[PDB]
């Protein structure tokens, strides 16, 4: 299953289909024989695991999933929950918190997609640009249930990095342990102030839309996590791509996952951070958290 000798990309997708929504089928990030290639490629730069984020109504595909595993030998670790509010399904609406928490506790003891394949984390689970909506202050008090009823870590979508700390107050009032919450997207803007606030209360932090510098450049990412190695905070943040588009993936034209392994650590080296300090947030925090 999960292999703690190798890197994990903390948030991801390899089966996701928004186009429905959008009317785009670049939203439709189904292609395997592309994703198996690019998941070969992370292998040989040491990653082993990859954690994805795409729950049911996100267009979840376990059996997709468990054959990317059988083919590459990758190992991929599913979710279960509900996205934001745009998205939700109109029974988010009309089932009650217990029923939308038995439905994570199911997924993750149970399976998923009818396979044998398990939800192994609660994610990813949004807010609003801005605001929590009361629909997604109900998903996320669903979640705090099937968490403290399982134990399985909770990882989150802020929407251009706003909320995190409205996030952690919602899931902690529910009796949470912030020690076991993923902030997921804190890298859209300049957001020290809240990360390390974020951290202060307990919680783990993302930078995972690495490459994605029409919404936020690299190198501000690189100096936000140079403020946090200067502070010995590197134990609580984790590292991703979040793909999510037909687009991104190299066979058409983009930058794929392993761009975190060709191009981003290797500018984060250059600019003074030790292999050590890399290995902390791609191979021990992972471990640590998603165990
Ligand atoms: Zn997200
Ligand atoms: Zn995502």
């Amino acid at each position: 299953s999960f292999d703690p000798t190798g890197y994990t990309l903390a948030h991801e997708h390899l089966h996701i289909d928004l186009s429905g929504f959008k009317n785009n089928v670049d939203c439709r990030l189904d292609q395997y024989a592309f994703i198996c290639q690019e998941m070969n490629d992370l292998m040989t730069r040491g990653v082993r695991n990859v954690i994805e984020m795409t729950n049911r109504y996100m267009g979840r595909n376990a059996q997709f999933m468990l054959d990317v595993m059988r083919e590459t030998g990758i190992n991929v670790v599913a979710c279960t929950g509900y996205y934001q509010d745009a998205f939700f399904p109109e029974h988010v609406a009309t089932r009650s918190v217990q029923e939308l928490a038995q439905e994570m506790v199911d997924e993750i003891e149970q399976g998923i997609d009818g396979t044998e394949l398990k939800a192994g984390i609660i994610a990813e689970i949004g807010t609003s640009e801005g605001k929590i909506t009361p629909l997604e202050e109900k998903v996320f008090i669903a979640a705090a249930l099937a968490h403290n009823q399982t134990g399985r870590p909770i990882s989150t979508h802020t929407s251009f990095s706003t909320m995190g700390l409205e996030q952690l107050a919602l899931l902690q009032a529910h009796g949470v342990d912030l020690s076991r919450v993923t902030v997921g997207h804190c890298d859209l803007k300049d957001n020290l102030d809240n990360i390390l606030k974020m951290i202060d209360l307990g919680a783990y932090v993302q930078f995972d839309t690495i490459g994605k510098n029409s919404y936020y450049p690299d190198e501000k990412r690189i100096a936000m996590l140079h403020a946090l190695r200067d502070r010995g905070l590197l134990n609580r943040v984790m590292l991703s791509m979040d793909i999510t588009r037909r687009s991104h993936l190299k066979a058409n034209g983009g930058y794929g996952y392993d761009y975190l392994l060709t191009t981003f650590i290797p500018q984060l080296r250059q600019s003074g951070f030790s292999q050590a300090d890399v290995d902390v947030m791609l191979r021990e925090n992972p471990s640590q958290f998603f165990q």
